[PDB]
């Protein structure tokens, strides 16, 4: 099945640059745009940009356009990301993520959620807002869990997605398009909402469910994540 395998962690001095590779297997590499996303210690996930290997289109976050270069090598099934002039605030885990498969009713960009993540590569160097609640949420297997996400703008387009993260492993997509449960995701999970307030719900909690949960608004040129809700046992 679909898999994105990244290069190894690195230690870098200030001034250096770092090149992270991302090799795809289990599908046709050039038929899916790849996002690049990072997370600095105790910060929100932060989108850097995407590349579409089919036609060479690139989209860049303004925070990173000066310092980053995306490339692709379709013979090698590999996507690359290079960041120059590293500084302290560049310590982070860097992820690649493939967009979703096109939906039979989709509008332009309805599939640009992060559908499959690589495990991430750690690099150590020597305007919509989403707010989630509660910050933490303690429960025993069996109970109902309810996650909230409030947007500052109305998300008329219904491009809200929810991700599950157990640090070390790759984030998994749980819900995209507000209410669509992603493949292989249990019946226990469902999302909902509109305009400004969205919710992820788990009817009965299994032990495999304890992790962090992030909501996201996605689109063509902007992606923002909530700060995350911790589901501890």
């Amino acid at each position: 099945q679909v898999q994105l395998v990244q290069s190894g962690a690195e230690v870098k001095k200030p001034g250096a640059s770092v090149k992270v590779s991302c090799q795809a297997s289990g599908y046709r590499f050039s038929h899916f745009t790849v996002h690049w996303v990072r997370q600095a210690p105790g910060q929100r996930f932060e989108w850097m940009g995407w590349i579409n290997p089919y036609n060479g289109n690139k989209e860049f976050s303004a925070k990173f356009q000066d310092r980053v270069t995306f490339t692709a090598d379709t013979s090698a099934n590999t996507a690359y990301m290079e960041l120059r002039s590293l500084r302290s605030a560049d310590t982070a885990v860097y992820y690649c993520a493939r967009v979703g498969e096109w939906g039979w009713d989709d509008s332009p960009y309805d599939n640009y959620y992060m559908d499959v993540w690589g495990k991430g590569t750690t690099v150590i160097v020597s305007e919509i807002v989403l707010t989630q609640a509660p910050g933490t949420l303690s429960l025993s297997p069996g109970e109902r869990a309810t996650f909230s996400c409030r947007s500052s703008h109305s998300i008329r387009s219904r491009r809200v997605a929810w991700y599950q993260h157990k640090p070390g492993q790759a984030p998994r997509l749980v819900i995209h398009g507000v209410s669509n449960r992603a493949s292989g995701i249990s019946d226990r999970f469902s999302g909902s909402g509109s305009g400004t307030d969205f919710t992820l719900t788990i009817t009965r909690v299994e032990p495999e469910d304890f992790a962090l949960y992030y909501c996201q608004v996605y689109g063509a040129s902007s992606y923002t994540f909530g700060q995350g809700t911790k589901l501890e046992r």
